């Protein structure tokens, strides 16, 4: 047995013994118990490795939660390098929940310090944001907050990209499009965005020898094009790719018979 720390939105941190070769899911799921997650909610979040003080990445179901906690434990100092974050692209589904203490109380210290970090552009409604949250109105500041641009939406560090001759990308991914922002081989930002449809999206994979996350868009009658983003995260893009989609299909399932034409 081990000892594992993990941080939580609300800026506490919350230790658990786990065996040293617990996979991602059954660490999560530690967690979740622990700090009284139910069914209700226990599907909203995940873990996420601290990478930069502007990016974190989701584990893959095949990590282990120990290993990397150990790895970064002398860089990461007091603090851990694992987080339990928000999983979930459907701001529609968020609101459902605004009658769950838990998911509230998270989704509220999650999204004031992505604010402060620039995730989400609050500029427009700065006013009636900071006094909704100095009177910790969590839910009327959720609300107002998730009209603003950024909200659920998942920024990638600049890379290189097979489909640009020279800059990189940096990728936004929404339930609304998967974006590409045009930026310099330094991350400096150059103006230009391109943005695809979920619907124009036929296949997609990763190419882990090659450090790529691939996909295969079609516009209109066009012929499918693949691209490749070469980001050390293609895992992780690969699982944003996943979740949107199971997303998608949720929503729709939640809102002579076509089975046997003949009688």
């Amino acid at each position: 047995d081990v000892e594992l720390r993990v941080a939580l939105p609300d800026g506490t941190t919350v230790t658990v013994r786990v065996k040293k070769n617990s996979t991602t899911d059954q660490v999560y799921q530690a967690i979740a118990a622990k700090v009284g997650m139910d069914s209700t909610t226990v599907n909203y979040f995940a873990l996420f490795e601290v990478i930069s003080h502007s990016f974190v990445r989701k584990l893959a179901p095949n990590e282990f939660p120990h290993k990397l906690y150990i790895q970064n434990y002398t860089s990461a100092v007091p603090g851990t390098c694992l987080t339990i974050r928000k999983w979930l692209f459907t701001t529609e589904e968020e609101i459902l929940l605004n009658d769950n203490d838990l998911a509230v109380t998270y989704f509220f210290h999650q999204a004031v310090d992505d604010v402060k970090k620039g995730y989400i552009k609050a500029e427009e409604k700065s006013y009636q944001l900071q006094k909704l949250y100095e009177q910790r109105k969590m839910v009327m500041y959720l609300n107002m907050l998730r009209t603003c641009e950024g909200y659920n939406e998942i920024i990638f560090p600049h890379c290189a990209c097979d489909s640009r001759r020279k800059g990189h990308v940096i990728t936004a991914i929404s339930i609304t499009h998967f974006k590409l922002h045009a930026c310099t081989e330094e991350g400096q930002l150059e103006n230009q965005v391109i943005a695809f449809e979920w619907d124009e999206m036929q296949r997609w994979d990763t190419d882990e020898e090659g450090m790529a996350f691939c996909f295969e868009y079609a516009r209109g009658e066009k012929k499918p094009r693949w691209v490749k983003i070469f980001t050390p995260y293609f895992n992780y893009m690969h699982e944003c790719f996943e979740r949107v989609f199971c997303e998608l299909k949720w929503r729709k399932e939640e809102y002579q018979e076509p089975q046997d034409l003949f009688a």
